[PDB]
């Protein structure tokens, strides 16, 4: 009937013990109230406690919706007021992925707006996932910011002649910042509320003597941060337009230019990470420009699978990371595929693309190919959006 702050909750049993998801999950057990706000569920795997969305609730019954989480046998727990229990038995997921192109082609060279099947592109080396299934992508050639809307079936160009790689994406996902590839680097915000239309913030100035690839936000989303190709790492404020040189990175030999270092701000210890082309490696930048090895070898371009201090690639270009702190790096030439590092086996995989094959097959990942995949963006909810070079298209890689 009723809850009973005296007593425990237990958990008796769950159905079905398998599915996919979204599925409907029934727990039954007793003294979970009627009150949805002092409960949370959870499907427990390896990596993480997933929470899941209760859409119904009585005191001896939960009927929730499967969330994202890793396949294989997890546990569920039910937190109520307090009183936590997690099931003896385990819930089989079993997981969807998938890749498909969104728009573009590399049998398609031009800057044509339409829908996604008319649209057409020239080489990308930039992406933002700004959540809804929509995507800001970065043109090289014929440089401008194209909008990609997959529920409104509709391409179009917000920023025709502006030249940036990587841009940074905010938290709540209402703002898109890039900085200019080249010249006094102008620093551009792109808005939710505006339809995505660029509002100009500043200028880094040509003091930044190299090409800029990349941009990224610092935990507070007040600052830019960025490695220019000359080793000036340096960040930029958001409100006031304060502009600084932190250091020039130690780092021997020549970084690339097209477009330049790829850099993100990595949540789980608030460094910054870097990869480069001529490098072939990741390195970890701590806010003061100290740089260090992360992953790679700069001697040697080559897909190599194995644990982060021994995998290799062919072209680390852009970056992502999950709610996991996983890493993703699409691999360019000689690559074409995804790389994920798993954090928490210290394991480098490649999840998507076949090894030194360019094209564009879609379907079941292993199966799938790239042509040339140069930027990759996370959209929080299992979404990979993959900006390809000479591919000239809109990738997305789906695990579900």
């Amino acid at each position: 009937a009723t809850y009973d702050p005296n007593q425990p909750v237990t958990v008796e049993s769950f159905m079905p013990v398998e599915g996919k998801l979204r599925e409907k999950v029934i727990v039954k057990g007793s003294n979970f109230g009627t009150d949805k706000s002092k409960v949370k569920v959870y499907f427990v795997d390896e990596a993480a406690e997933r929470l899941s969305t209760v859409i119904g609730i009585d005191n001896n019954t939960l009927y929730c919706l499967a969330p994202r989480q890793l396949p294989g046998g997890n546990r569920i727990k039910v937190i109520v007021d307090g009183k936590e229990v997690t099931t003896d038995g385990t819930f089989k997921y079993e997981q969807a992925q998938n890749v498909s192109t969104i728009s573009g082609s590399a049998s398609k060279d031009g800057n044509d707006d339409g829908d996604l099947a008319s649209a057409k592109f020239k080489y990308m080396w930039g992406i933002a996932a700004v959540g809804n299934n929509t995507v800001l992508a970065y043109q090289r050639d014929d440089p401008r910011v194209r909008l990609i809307s997959v529920d409104d079936n509709k391409v179009t160009t917000v920023h025709p002649g502006f030249k940036g790689g990587k841009p940074a994406v905010t938290k709540d996902k209402q703002r898109v910042y890039s900085i200019g590839w080249e010249g006094t680097h102008t620093v551009y915000v792109y808005m939710k509320a505006s339809g995505w239309a660029p509002t100009r913030i500043g200028q880094l100035g040509s003091t930044f003597s190299g090409k800029i690839g990349a941009v990224a936000l610092d935990e507070t989303e007040e600052w830019l941060y960025f490695v220019d190709s000359n080793k000036n790492f340096g960040r930029f404020n958001v409100k006031t337009q304060e502009v600084t040189l932190i250091k020039q990175l130690e780092l021997s030999g020549s970084l690339g230019t097209n477009p330049g270092p790829y850099l993100i701000y990595y949540f789980v210890d608030s460094n910054f990470y870097m990869s480069d082309q001529n490098l072939s490696s990741v390195y970890k930048i701590t806010p003061d420009g100290e740089c260090e090895w992360f992953c790679g070898s700069a001697t040697q371009k080559t897909v190599q699978d194995g644990l982060r201090e021994e995998a290799l690639f062919a072209q680390p270009n852009g970056m992502t990371v999950d709610e996991d702190g996983n890493f993703y790096i699409v691999d360019g030439f000689k690559g074409y595929c995804l790389r994920k590092l798993d954090i928490l086996d210290g394991y480098v995989s490649t999840v998507a693309g076949q090894v030194d094959v360019a094209s564009q097959i879609d379907g079941t990942p292993l199966e799938a190919t790239f042509n040339y995949p140069y930027d990759i963006c996370y959209d929080g909810e299992g979404g990979y959006w993959i900006a390809e070079a000479w591919g000239k298209a809109i990738r997305k890689y789906a695990v579900e």
